[PDB]
């Protein structure tokens, strides 16, 4: 459209919650997997997560304050991708491609997901 686009201002912005995301500012939900507990805005998990999505956008669940995943799910796998979720940066590694792409399948990340297939591909 007409308007002027700012390049910088969603990677801005993102920065921007992942900074309150680290103060503990109005975060609203915490997810267990297994013995570790992560805070987040419901808000960024629904934005990125198929799954998250589904759960928060029932009124049913949407003042859910807490998130059980299925125990087969690695921790390190899920932290990984709530980083990503909040920086725009995956740290795939051969060492951990498997657990990230499982978790991602179990999250709905449908671009994760794609990409873990492209980096399947190119090892
Ligand atoms: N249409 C809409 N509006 C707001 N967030 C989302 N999230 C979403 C839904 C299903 C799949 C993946 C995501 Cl990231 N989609």
């Amino acid at each position: 459209d007409s308007q002027i686009q700012f390049t910088r201002h969603a990677s801005d912005v993102l920065l921007n919650l992942n900074r309150l995301r680290s103060r503990d500012i109005l975060t609203d939900v915490v997810i267990v997997v297994s013995r570790e507990q992560f805070r987040a805005h419901k808000t960024v998990l629904m934005a990125c997560s198929g799954l998250f999505y589904s759960i928060f956008t029932d009124q049913l669940k949407r003042n859910l304050s807490v998130i059980n995943l299925d125990p087969e799910i690695n921790p390190e796998g899920f932290n990984i991708l709530l980083d990503f979720m909040y920086t725009s940066r995956l740290n795939l590694r051969e060492g951990n491609i498997m657990a990230v792409m499982a978790t991602a399948m179990y999250l709905q990340m449908e671009h994760v997901v794609d990409t873990a297939r492209k980096f399947i591909k190119a090892s």
